[PDB]
Order: structure tokens, then C-alpha cells, then sequence
């Protein structure tokens, strides 16, 4: 009938029972509070139940191994296996968390905004919204593309509508017999007659290369980002009309045939 | 005949025996409960037996090293090797768990739904269902494709049927001798006569480029996503018929041959 | 001649000797049991000996460092190096364990079965069996391909024989002079006369595009997965025969030569 | 009515209550200070609230598990799960932190500066600014590109405007009948007559290869980085004019046709 | 002149000296035993000396930090740095250990054997032997290729000689004017006259496609894996001879030239 | 009024206050010393301030948690979160540290030196200097390329100027009618007449292949690395001149036209 | 004036002072020994100084935190940060250590030797030496390539000179009108007349395919690895000479032109 060690053992076992009971009731309270909060807002039944079950099971495991440790059973192996499971689930959630962090960065720094034409890794379209995990944009064709934010933060972000002024690049191919001065002066007159082409920017009309069947002139003109395509179409049509009127010919693929026998 | 230290040693050895016995019976109870639950639902015999064997062996290892620690043998090396094995199995299950997390995200955010035409990384087809690990979709050809959810969350998710209105893009190539005004007016009449082409959207009929053997006109018209292909086919057939009737010719690959000798 | 501390030291050294002796005999018993079990079933001599040697050496190392700890020599460095070795071997076995987990998933969810034509990442063939580490399939050519299960779970799994009905796609190219109505009516008659083409599915016969040297008609017809190739061959042969009989010509690569000098 | 152990237990419980109360008030003070600092500067409401909530919850968790440890409940499992969560969030923030470190390196070593034409992994444009996470540059076309700093530090950094002098490379293709000496002397005269071509650098005019339809001469001349394109255009135009005047012909694609029947 | 604490300090210092002396002599004994074993078998001098030096230095470090811990100096930092070094060397040896594990798997499951023609990731040749780290195979050209076992376990393993029967695929292109029935009957007679072509397998002779300049027939016949190439050559030669005798012509690349001017 | 435990508590609290005060003053001294050292050399203000702030905050956190531990509050959670942050920052700095280690290796082993023409992963140019993080080289075009040292250590390092002697490879294509003996003897005479071509090395003049329109001779000659390009140009020019003088013709792309109708 | 606890505190502080003094002197001795050893052999000044500084700073940090622990300040945070730094530097040195391990494996197993022609991942050349970190080989062109050993162990190692006998593969294309028997007998006579072609190996002369403009014969002959190229050149030249003498023609690209208008 020991009085010191037996009393210590009784204190330990009563403390372990109190620990497990308090852990059970605290897990119940936490689960009830989480269920109340998930009821207070929009949530999915299956995911909410899975999350509450995982939280409750985690708390129950914590209090059970705490009670075992208070009793005197070593729980280092259980802690190691729990750490392994936590590392596995962290590696599993690495992709989702990286997308979330990238979305936070995109919201903060604002590389692009809603209604702003962009090019995120080869796909281009008007941005509609930037969610936490992925942005959604509508292409010029009309289809909706959802791009994860991690793949947006990684790689370049071309922004077409950030700069108010953009440049067109015409590549006109005329025959070798065509007069260089006449071609240059016709193209210069066409560029000057246009009103939506900015005159304070560079207006290049130069002979760019000597091709296989034609000499390729290059025309580079700057215009406001909203008139770029219309200017391109109008200038191309006027180039064709004036070249046809002036006798300048666009050559077909040339070929020299050395006839034998 | 010591009374304090010998009593402590006896308490320790009896506690170790109690720990190992209780561990054995608790492992038996847990295995029986898991077997009962797996019987209560659909399960595979081999996988169920492997899982129960792994769980029982884990519990037995836990209680054995707990008994060794209570006796006095250090078990830190066993715990380290068990942690290494847990890390190895976590890295092994990383892919499956990532697929599971991606499936949960796809169910929650609903980037696509059943019966919705999509394009998940180059493969396009009607989605049939979204499971926990992988979705299955039927392509237009009729074959079934199973895509892991991780590879769906990673990369773009093109959704063709999300937007009710989509755009067609015709590229008509006519000869250089063809009249630009006549071609444009014929294409405009063809577009206007169509009823499934939305008139409140942009209807582009412009000269897009000067090709090697033809001048390429571009026609862009918007229509409801359900009439897109039929509108494309009807407009193409009418374009050919009206161009043949009006004398506009679609040129063959042109070539200028400079005859020598 | 101390009686307390000297007795404690004697107890510690005797306990260490008992620990090392019991570790040796337990390692011998475990090795004998493992050897008996490996004898009871099919096993390879070299791999079995290597595994038994590794297990015995691990147990011997465990009991040796346990004896050192009981004596009083700190073994934290040995435990750290053992953990490093365990992590290295876990990273080494990561690929094999990932293949094993993927094989378990493939057996459970059954994306494909034995005797089912599939396409696992670009290679297509009839599945023969699904082992734990890798499946083996015979291609239509007759060669056997062994694909690791991890590379099967990763990436798409196209299943040709899952859906009973599949679609053919004929691309017929006829000359520009050919009558569109006559071509369409001939193709429609050929499709209707076929009995293995399902009549309740869509039967598309439309002008698909205006090519460089021909107008490309598209024919899409559905049939049971077992008659797909035979239907394709029969329809193609009948298309050629009827086009030759009706005067419709398949054009050779066209070219316009503008003769000069 | 014990006086030693009961007093120790009372001290422990009072200390735990003091620990939790002081943790609560210190968390409140830290949150108030962080809120004051975020008010003192520009910040976003949602991100600021999320960061303050995370910091406060972390401090509350710390003080709660400290109080539990002071009471006597083992918290090793909670610490292991917290470490797993910290590792997961560290892996999530790995990309952003790598971009930040790369930005620091780019600011320090200055591989490129604002207003300096560069080529960062295939995209070339004038650098506008180098932020902490990503630099922004305007291409010659006029579009703005935002490149993450990690992808800039990785891979080559071509700098066009670092070196004051750059080299042009003309590839002139003349007919096989053309006189090599005459072609070389004409090209040499054209190069010598140019004033923006540096005369102290190498001026190569050599026959580079015998092509399929022409003999390709190579002209390499050095000029200041600001006159490179203008020199290229002027030299090309003068080359064409002088070759046309001197009778040297640029051959069309040659072909020998062996006529049969 | 304390008798308890001073005696404890003397015991600790004498124990530390004994620990370091025993560690030195045990390191000497282990090094001598390892040197004797390496002498007993084939070994390289430099690698053997490096391995023995590493083992001896590891044991010396272990016993030195054990002596420091017994003295009373904390060695947790040394243990942490040693763990970091162990993790670094484990990551370094990850590739070699993965190759070793893959070699063990290849030996066990036997995906291929010596003298068996295979295709390991694009390279094909007769397997000579499978070592622990890499297999060596001789290609049909005669060069020896050594493939690491990890890269063999990863990716497909095409085995040409596993299946006794393989299929040939002839693609014959004949002119559009050729009689389909005559071509099919000639090919069928050629296939039937062959003795090494299995008659119980499928023997396909069908019109496969309508090409640009020819109609492509397809012939598929099965034969034993040892007669595949000889059957291919003999059937091809007989096809050419019989088509030349029967008047069937293999067309040259066709072209329609629309002469103008 | 306890005298033992109360005195112990007073000692602990006074020790904690001393620890925090000494930590504060030591942090101040370390920050002052680091600031003095950064003043003594070139440094950037922002980076220096950030580094000093990080060091001071780290020391303050260390001494604060040390004071908490001395008081009696468990700090294992704080240590775990600090370890997670350290691992995150280590993964962030992994790329920079790998570049630094690669730079150290490049400086030590000297795979290339300043002023030595190299080819580091597809980009070739004269090396200017090798810094700690990245080398900079000037290409033959004149642009400066900065390559991170990690990407240099990874992958091949082609060194053009390491070997004093290099080989040219001429591919001459002559008509099928050309005399093989005459072509070989002319090429041999041209090679022999050259003085910068080493005569003790192999001088190959052989018929390499039968091409589609020409028979391709191969000429391989060795020369000093400084005369390689000049020898190539001179030999090519002499080859053309002597072939034109001797009647050997370089054929244009040949084509046999079988005229029909 | 306590006699027990005060004496213990004095012992602890004197022990801490002794620990720090002995750590300082041991660091000095180790640095002096390392400097002496680095003087005794070839070393670089900057790298040697950096390594000695790192070693001395590590030892100083170790002894400082040991003294702090002996005093009573908890150093777990310092140990955690030191472990994080060690992990970061281990990840940094992962590439270099992997190259070192691969070099050790290459030296041991000897996949290739000095003076042995190989192909290490697409680059082929004669191996000069195999260092610890990277091998260096001279290509047939004459340039020196340094390949890291890790990238050599990874991927295939084609060894051209391991097998004494290698096979040539001639692809001769003759006109469709050519006699198959005559072509085969001429090629067989040419192969038989050669003395460096092994007669005990297979000597294939078969019709390989029916090409677009020619029938392609295949000739496969084995020869010693040293005579392979000379045999190829001699056989090719004799093939051309005998085909020209016998009237067999090598056809130019054929084309059937269907003339219209
Ligand atoms: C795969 C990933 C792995 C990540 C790393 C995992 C490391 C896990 C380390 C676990 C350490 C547990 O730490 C230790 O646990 C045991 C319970 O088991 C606690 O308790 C133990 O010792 C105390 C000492 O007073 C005893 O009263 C108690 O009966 C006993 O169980 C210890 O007080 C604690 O220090
Ligand atoms: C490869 C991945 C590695 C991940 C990290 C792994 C770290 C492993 C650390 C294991 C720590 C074990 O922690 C320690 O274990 C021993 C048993 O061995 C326990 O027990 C030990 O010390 C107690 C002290 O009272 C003694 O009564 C007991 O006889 C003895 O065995 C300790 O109370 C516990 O603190
Ligand atoms: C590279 C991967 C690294 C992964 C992480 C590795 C962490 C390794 C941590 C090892 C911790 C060992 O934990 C500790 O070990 C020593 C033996 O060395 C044990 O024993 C030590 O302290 C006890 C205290 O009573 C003494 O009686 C004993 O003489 C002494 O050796 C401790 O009871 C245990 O707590
Ligand atoms: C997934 C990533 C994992 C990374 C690695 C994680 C390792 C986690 C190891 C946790 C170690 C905790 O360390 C241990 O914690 C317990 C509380 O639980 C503390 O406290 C415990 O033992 C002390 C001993 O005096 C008791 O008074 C106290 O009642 C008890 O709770 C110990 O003093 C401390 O040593
Ligand atoms: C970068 C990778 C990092 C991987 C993880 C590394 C974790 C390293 C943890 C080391 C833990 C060491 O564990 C601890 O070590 C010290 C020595 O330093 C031992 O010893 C210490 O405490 C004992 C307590 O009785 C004292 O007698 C002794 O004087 C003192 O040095 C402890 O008994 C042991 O518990
Ligand atoms: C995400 C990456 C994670 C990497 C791994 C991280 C592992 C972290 C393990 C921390 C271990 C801390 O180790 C433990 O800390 C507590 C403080 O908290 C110290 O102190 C604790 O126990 C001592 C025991 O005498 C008490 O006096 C003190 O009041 C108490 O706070 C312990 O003496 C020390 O052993």
C-alpha cells in the first residue's frame, strides 16, 4: 500500500482519462462550430463533410496519442507516421497551393486586369476575371479558356493593350523588274495619305531582302492599338489597288526551266 | 532483496507485458472492425487483404517498439527507419494523392460538367463523368479517353460549349485578277442572306493578305454554338456556287516558267 | 566499494550484454523464418540472399546501437546517418513504388481490361495482362510492349473498344469542275446502300474545304466497333468505282504554268 | 492536503493561465501594430486582412500549444503537423521566393538596365523597369512583356546594346555565270564608299558556298550599334542597284528538265 | 575535496577517454577487416582507399562526438551538419541507386533476356547481358550500346522476339487506271503462292487510300518472326515482277500543267 | 515564503532578463560591425539594409525564444516554423547557390579561359570573363551573352580553340557525267597546291554519295585553327575556278519530265 | 552564500569558458593543419582561403553554441537554422556530387576508355581522358568537348570501337526499267571481289523498296571497324563505275506532266 508512487500512478491515470474526455468534447465543440460556420455560408455537402471528418479525426488522433503519452506508452512512431502522412498530403496540395500563391501575386501586382487583351503562354484573349486558383479569358474566336495561376506566373505575360500605340509590319513582294524608287514613292504616298498612322513615329519603307522570286519591301507604321487591324486592312487594300494601277506586278513563284531534248 | 528498485523493475516488465498484450488485442479488434466494414460495402479481396495486413503489421510494430521502450531498449533507430519507409511510401503515393486533390478541386470549382464539350490539353470530347482520380470523356470520333485529374488541373481547360456564341473564320483564296469590290460584295450578300449568322455581332469581310498564288479574303461571322458547323458548311457551299456563277476563279498553284534553250 | 552507483553500473552493463545477446538470437530467428518462408515459395537465390542479408544487418545495427545507448555512448550521429541512408534508399525506390501504386490503382478502377484495345501514350495494342509493376500488350503488328504502370496512370488512356459504336471519316477530293449535287447524291447513295452503317446516327456528306487542287468532301458515318475497318475499305472501294463510272475525276496535283520566252 | 506536489500543480496551472492570457494580449498587440503599419502605407484590404489573420492565428496556436505543454499534455503531434503545413506552404512559396531572389541578383549584378535592348530567352525588347518579382519590357512591335525574374536568371541574357559595335552579314546570291572578280570588286567598292562602316574592322567579301541555283557571296561589315539597320538597308539597296547596272543577275530557282516523249 | 560530484566527474572523464580509445581501436579493426576483404577479391586501389578512408573518418567522427557528449559538450549542431552532409550524399547517389534498383527489377521480372531482340526507348538491338547498373546490347549495325537500367525501367520496352509470329505490311501504289480486281487478284495469288506466310492468320489485300498520284493498296500477312524480312523481300520482288508482266504500272509523281501563253 | 523553489524561480526570471538584454546588445553590436564592414567596401544601400535587417531580426528572434525557453514556455512550435521558413528560403536560394558552386568549379578546373572561343549549349563566342554567378562572352556577331554558370556546368562545353589543328569538310556536287578520275585529280592538285593545309594529316578526296541530281565528293583537310576559314574560302574559290576551266559542271536540280498529251 | 547550487553555477560558467577557449585553439590548430596540407600540394589561393574560412567559421559556430548550451541558453533555433543552411548547400552541391559519383562509376565499370571512339548523347569523338567531374573527347572535326559525367551516366553510351566488326549499308537507287537480276548480279560481283568484306557474315543484296522515282536496292556487308569507311568509299565508287559501264542508270527525280491547253 504505497502512498507516493501509487498516488502518482493514480494521478497519471486520472489525468489521462481527463485528457481523453476533454479531447472528445473539444473535438465535438470544434466540429459543431465548423459545421455552423459552413452552414452560415455557401458550401458543398460532400466536401464539407470530408473536411469536418478529417478535422475531427485529426483532433481525436492528437488527443488519443496525448493520453497514451500521459499514461506512459511511447508515441514517437505514431508521430513519425503522422509526419509522413502530413508530408505526403503537403506534396499532394503543393500544386493547388502554388496556384493560390500565384493568384495572390497576380491580384497584388496586377500584370493584367479584367477586359485587357493578353497572351498567357501562347493563348491570347480578353481577360474576364482572375480567381484565386485560375483566371478565365475569352479568345477572339469566342471560346472560354481557364488557365491555372501558377502557369500564368510562370512564363511570359504578353500584354497587347497595355501600350496605347502599336506597330504594323507590311511585307510587300514585287517583281525584280519593278522600279525601286517608284515602289518606295508609292508606298510612301499611301502611308502619308493615311490619317490613323502616327506621323511623329518612324515610318519605314525600305527594301528588306532579295527573295527567291521577288524583292521584299518592308513597311512599318505605328498607330493606336484600337485602329491597328483596320489600318492594316485599309493599307493592304490600297497597296494592291495602287500597285495594280501603276503597273507594278506581284510575281508568281518564278522558275527557270532549262529545256533538254 | 531490494524493495524499491526491484519493485520498479517488476512494474516495468509487467507494464511491458500488459502493453504488448493490449496492443495485440487492439490490433485484432481494429482488424476485425475494418474487415466488417469492408464486408459491409463493395471491395476487392486482394486489395482489402493487403490493406488489412499493412494496418495490422503497423499496429503490431507500434506496440512492439512501445514495449521495447518501456522495457528500456532504445528504439530511435527503428523509428528513423520507419520514418524513412513512411517518406518513401508518401513519395510513392504523391501522384495518386495529387490526382485526388485535383479531382476534389474540379468537383468544387466545376471548370466543366458532364455533357459539356471541352479540350483538356489537346484532346477534345464530351465529358461523361468526373471521378475522384480521373475523368472520362467521349471524343467526336467515338473513343473513350480517361484523363488523370492532376493533368487536367495542370494546363489549360478549353471549354467550347461554355459560351453560347462562337465565331467562324473563312479563308477564301481568289485570283489576283478578281475584282476586290465584286468579291467583297458577293461575300457580304452571302453573309447577309444567312439567318443563323448573328447580325448584331461583327461581320468581317476584308482582304487579309496577298499570298503566293492568290489574294486571301477573310470572313468572320458569329453564330450560336449549336449552328456553327452547319453555318460553316452552308456558307462554304454557297461561296463556291456564287463564285463559280459570277466568274470568280479559285486559282491553282501558280508558277512562272522562264524558258531557256 | 560503493553499493548504489556501482550496482547501477553493473545492472547497466549486464542489461547491455543481455540486449546484444537477445538481439543476435532474434536476428537469427527472424532470418531463419524469412529463409523458411522464401523456401516455401518461388524466389531467386541472389535477391533472396541480398534481402536476408540486408534485414539481418539492419537488425544487428539496431541492437548494436541500442546496446551502445544502454551502456551510455550517444548514438544520435549513427541514427542521423542511418536516416540519411534510409532517405537515399527511399528516393531510389520511389520509381518502383510509384509503379506499384499505379498498378494497384489500375487494378482497382479498371481503366482497361485484358483483351481490350487501348492506346497508352501513343502506343496502341491489345492488353494481355496487368501486373503489379507494368502491363504487357500486343500491338496489331505483333510485337509485345511492356509499359510501366506509373507512365500509364500518368497521361491519357485512350480506349478504342470501350464504346461499341465508332465513326469513320472519309476525305474525298474531287476536281473543281465536278458537280456538287452529283457528288453529294452519289456519296449519299453509297452510304445508304451500306448495311453496317448505322442509320440512326448522323450521316454527314458535306463540302468540307476548297483545297489547292481539289474540293474536299467529308463523309462521316457511324458503325459498330467491329465493322469499322471493313466498312471503311468497302465504302472507299465503292466510292472509287462509282466515281469512275459516273465520270467524276480525282485530280492530280494541279499547276498553272505561265510560259515566258 | 499535500503541500509540495499540490503547490507545484497549482503553480503549473496558474502559469498556464498566465501564458495563455499573455499570449492573447501579445497577439492583440502584434495584430494592432501590424494593422497600424499597413495603414501607414499602401496595402490591399483583402491581402492585408488575410496576412493579419494568418499571423494572429499562428500566434494563437503557438501560445495554445505552449499552454498545453505547460499543463502537461504532449504536443509533439501538433508540432509535427504544423511543421508539415509549414513545409507545404514553403514549397508553395518556392516559386515566388525564387523570383524574388533572382530579382535581387538582377538588381545587384545589373546584367541589363532600363532602356537597354536585350533578349531574355527568345523575346527581345527595350527594358522598362526591373521589379522585385518580374521585369517589364516593350518589344519593337510595341507590346509589353512581363517576364518573371527566375526565368530571366535561368537561361541566357543576350544584350544587343551592351557592345557599341555590331556586325552585319549580307548573303548575296548571284548566277553561276557571274564573274567572281567583278562581283567581289563591286561589293568591295560598295563597302568602301559607305561612311558608317568601320574601316579598322574586318570587311569580308568572299565566296561562301556553291548553292543549288546560285553562288552565295558573304559580306560582313562592322558598324556602330545605332547605324546597323540603316547601313544594312542602304548597302542592300546599293548592291541591287549596282548589280542591275553592271549586268550581274540574281537567278531565279533553276531547274534542268530532261524532256521525254 | 568533494566525494560524490568529483567522483562523478572523474568517472565521466575516464569514460570519455575509454570511449575515444575504444573508438580508435574499433575503427582500426574495421578498417583492417575491410582491407582484408577487399584484398580477398578484385578491387580498384583508388576507390578502395577512398571508401576505407571515408568509413574510417565516419567512425572517428562518431566516436569523437560521442566522447564530447559524454564529457558534456552539446553536439546537436555537429549532428545536424552531419545529417545535412548525409542528405547531400544521398541525393548525389540517388541516380546510381535508382539504376541499381531498376537492374534488380529487370533481373527479377525478366522483361527481356540475353540474346533477345528488344527496343529500349528508340534504340533496338540484341541484348548481350544485364548488369546491376546498365545493360549492354549490340545493334544490327554492330555497335555496342550501354543503357542505364533506370532509363530502361522508365519508358516502354518493345520486345520483337517475344512473340513467335509477326506481321508484314506492304503498301503498293499503282496508277488510277489500274484495274482494282486485277490488282487484288494478282496480290492474292502472290500471297497464296508463298509458303512462309501463315494461312490461318488474316491475309488483307484491300484498297487502303486514294493518294495524290496513286491508289495505295495494303497487304498485311503474318509469318514467323525468323522469316519476316526474307518474306518481305521475296514478296516485294515478286510483286514488282508480276506487276511489270501484267501491265500494271507504278506511277511517277503526277502533275497537271495548265499551259498559259 | 519558500527559500528553495522561490529562489530558483527568481534566478530563472533574472537569467531570462539577462539573456534578453545581452541578446539585444549583441544584436546591436553585430549590426554595427556588419554596417561598418559594408561601409568599408562597395555595397548597395537597399540590399545592405535588407541583409542587416534580416540578420538583426534573426538574432532578435533567437534571443527572444531563448528567453522564453529559460522562463519555461515551450518553443518547439516556433522552432518548427523557423525551420520551415529556413527550408523555404534554402529552396529559393538553391538556384543562386548552384550557380555559385558551378562558377567555383569552372574557375578551378578551367574548362575555358578568357579570350577562348567556346560553345556553351548552342551559343558560341569569345569568353570575356567568368564571374561567380555567370560568365559573359561576345559572339562573332558582336552581341554580349551572359550565361549562368549552372547551365554551363550542365551540358557540353565545346571548345574550338583548345586544339591547335582543326579539319575542313568540303562537299562538292558535280554532274553524273563528270569523270571521277578527273574530278579526284583536280581536287587533289588543288589540295596539294595549298600551303596552309597540313600534309602530315589525312587528306581525303573521295566520292561520298550518289545524290538525287549530283554525285557528292567529300574533301577533308586539316589546318591550324587560325587559318581554317581562310583556307575554306580560298579552296572553295579555287575549286569553282578550276572546275569551270576544266569543263566540270555543277548541276542544277535535275528533273525528268515524261510528257503526256 | 549557498555552497551547492552556487558551486554548480561556478562549475558551469568555468566549463563554458574552458569550452570556448578550447574551441578557439582547436579551430586555430585545424586551420593551421589544413593550411599546411594545402601548401604541401597544388591549390588555388582564393578557393583555399574560402574553404579554410568556411571550416573555421563552422568550428567557431559549433563551439559558440556549445558554450551557450553549457551556460543554459537554448540553441535549438540556431541548430534548426544551421540545418536549413546545410540542406541549402547540399542541394546546391547536388549537381557537382552527382557528377563526381558518375565519374567514379565510369572509372570503375569502364563503359569506355581513353582513345576509344564513343557517342555520348549525340556527340561522338575519341575519348581523351575521364576526370572526376567530366570527360573530354576530341571529335573527328578536331574540336574538344567536355561532357559532365552525370550526363554521361544518364542516357545511352554508344561505343563504335568496342565491337571489332561493323556493317555497312548501301542504298542504291536505279530506274524502274533496270533488270533486277542484272542489278543483283552486278552488286554481288562487286561485293565478292572486295577483300576487306568478311565472307562468313551475311551479305545482303535485295530489292528493299519501290520508291517514287527509283527502285531502292539495299546492300549490307560486314567489315572490320578499321576498314569500314574505306570499304564504303571503294564499293560506292565501283558501284557507280560498273553501273555506268553496264548501262544501268541512276534516275533523276521523275515527274509525269499531263499537258492541258
Ligand atoms: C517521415 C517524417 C518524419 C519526420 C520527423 C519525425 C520525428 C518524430 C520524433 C518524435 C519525438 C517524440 O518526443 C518524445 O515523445 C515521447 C512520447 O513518444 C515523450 O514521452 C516519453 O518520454 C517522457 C519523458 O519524460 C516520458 O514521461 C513518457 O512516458 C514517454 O512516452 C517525450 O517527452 C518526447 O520528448
Ligand atoms: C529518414 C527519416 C528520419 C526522420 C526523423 C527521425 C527521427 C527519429 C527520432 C527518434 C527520437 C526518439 O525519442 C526518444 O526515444 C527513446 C526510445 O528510443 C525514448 O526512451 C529512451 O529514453 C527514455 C528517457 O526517459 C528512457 O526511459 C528509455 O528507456 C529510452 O529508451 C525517449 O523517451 C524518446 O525521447
Ligand atoms: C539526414 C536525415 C536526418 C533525419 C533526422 C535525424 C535526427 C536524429 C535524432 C536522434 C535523437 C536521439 O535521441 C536521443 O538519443 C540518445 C542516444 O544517442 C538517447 O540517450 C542519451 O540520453 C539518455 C538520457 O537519459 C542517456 O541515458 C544516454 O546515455 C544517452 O546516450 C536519448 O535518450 C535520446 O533522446
Ligand atoms: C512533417 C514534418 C515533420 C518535421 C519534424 C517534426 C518533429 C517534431 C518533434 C517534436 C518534439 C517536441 O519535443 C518535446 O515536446 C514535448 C511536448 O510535446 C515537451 O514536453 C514534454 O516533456 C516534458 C519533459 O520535461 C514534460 O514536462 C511535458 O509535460 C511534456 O509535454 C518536451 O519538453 C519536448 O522535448
Ligand atoms: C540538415 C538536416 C537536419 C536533420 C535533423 C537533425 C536533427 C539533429 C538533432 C540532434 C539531437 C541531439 O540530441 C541530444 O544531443 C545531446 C548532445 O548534443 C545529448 O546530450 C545532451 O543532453 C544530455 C542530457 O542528459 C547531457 O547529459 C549532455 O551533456 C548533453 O550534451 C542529448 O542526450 C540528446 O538528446
Ligand atoms: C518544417 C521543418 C521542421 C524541421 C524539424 C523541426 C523540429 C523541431 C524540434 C524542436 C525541439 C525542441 O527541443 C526542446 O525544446 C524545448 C523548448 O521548446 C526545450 O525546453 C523544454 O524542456 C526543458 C526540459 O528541461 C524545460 O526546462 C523547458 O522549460 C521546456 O521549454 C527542451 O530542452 C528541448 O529539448
Amino acid at each position: 500500500a504505497n502512498q507516493a508512487l501509487l498516488l502518482s500512478y493514480a494521478v497519471n491515470i486520472v489525468a489521462a482519462l481527463a485528457i481523453i474526455i476533454v479531447g472528445l468534447i473539444i473535438a465535438r465543440m470544434i466540429s459543431n462550430a465548423v459545421n455552423r460556420l459552413m452552414i452560415s455560408r455557401k458550401i458543398d455537402a460532400t466536401v464539407a463533410d470530408f473536411l469536418s471528418a478529417l478535422v475531427r479525426y485529426g483532433i481525436i488522433a492528437f488527443t488519443l496519442i496525448a493520453a497514451l503519452g500521459r499514461v506512459g506508452v511511447q508515441t514517437a512512431s505514431v508521430i513519425a507516421v503522422l509526419g509522413a502522412a502530413g508530408l505526403a498530403v503537403g506534396l499532394a496540395l503543393q500544386g493547388s497551393l502554388s496556384n493560390l500563391a500565384a493568384g495572390v501575386l497576380l491580384v497584388m501586382f496586377r500584370p493584367f486586369r479584367a477586359g485587357e487583351y493578353v497572351d498567357l503562354g501562347g493563348v491570347a484573349g480578353t481577360v474576364l476575371s482572375v480567381q484565386i486558383f485560375s483566371t478565365t479569358m475569352r479568345t477572339a474566336d469566342g471560346k472560354i479558356i481557364v488557365i491555372p495561376n501558377g502557369k500564368i506566373i510562370a512564363g511570359n505575360i504578353i500584354n497587347f493593350s497595355r501600350e496605347p500605340v502599336r506597330r504594323n509590319e507590311f511585307i510587300i513582294g514585287v517583281a525584280y523588274d519593278s522600279d525601286i524608287d517608284q515602289v518606295k514613292q508609292i508606298l510612301t504616298n499611301i502611308i502619308q495619305s493615311e490619317d490613323r498612322i502616327l506621323k511623329d513615329r518612324e515610318m519605314t519603307v525600305r527594301l528588306n531582302e532579295l527573295g527567291a522570286s521577288s524583292i521584299n519591301f518592308v513597311v512599318r507604321v505605328w498607330s493606336n492599338s484600337g485602329d491597328l487591324q483596320n489600318v492594316y486592312w485599309d493599307v493592304l487594300e490600297r497597296i494592291k489597288r495602287e500597285f495594280d494601277a501603276a503597273g507594278i506586278s506581284f510575281p508568281y513563284p518564278q522558275m527557270d526551266v532549262n529545256f533538254k531534248r
